[PDB]
């Protein structure tokens, strides 16, 4: 059904802030994963610094996009036939980790064959957009 996963993320003007306000581009890691359950319960320190295995083991591909403010990048990967979820991770200066604002996942049933989902940056946050 899905042959490609096609996303599109899209900074508005002011994404990861430095402490003076100062709008900064952003690593934003996309990941094809077997699993959901060792992503979704990483922290943000463990899913970027850490070294579960269980998660290693989980994940299929991944790629790393440098997003500027105000600017998108296309994301236009094969998607692999095991690649039950995929996760968007963003590396942000000030995670917020309380809401748990700075990833989102995506079963392969919120995917479109020809037509990407829209993720939009915004200050420390993603959010997925019609």
């Amino acid at each position: 059904q899905i042959k490609t996963l096609h996303l599109d993320i899209r900074a508005r003007e002011a994404i990861n802030t430095s402490a003076a306000g100062i709008p900064l581009s952003v690593v934003v890691r996309i990941y094809q994963l077997k699993d959901n359950r060792s992503f979704d319960s990483a922290d943000y320190q463990a899913l970027f610094t850490g070294d579960n295995e269980i998660l290693a083991g989980d994940i299929i591909a991944q790629k790393d996009v440098w997003l500027q403010p105000g600017g998108s990048v296309a994301v236009d990967m094969p998607l692999d036939d095991a690649a039950k979820f995929t996760g968007v991770a963003a590396m942000f200066l000030e995670p917020d980790q309380k809401k748990n604002t700075w990833r989102v996942v995506l079963g392969r049933d919120e995917l479109e064959p020809d037509t990407p989902r829209l993720i939009e940056v915004s200050g420390n946050t993603l959010t997925l957009l019609p």
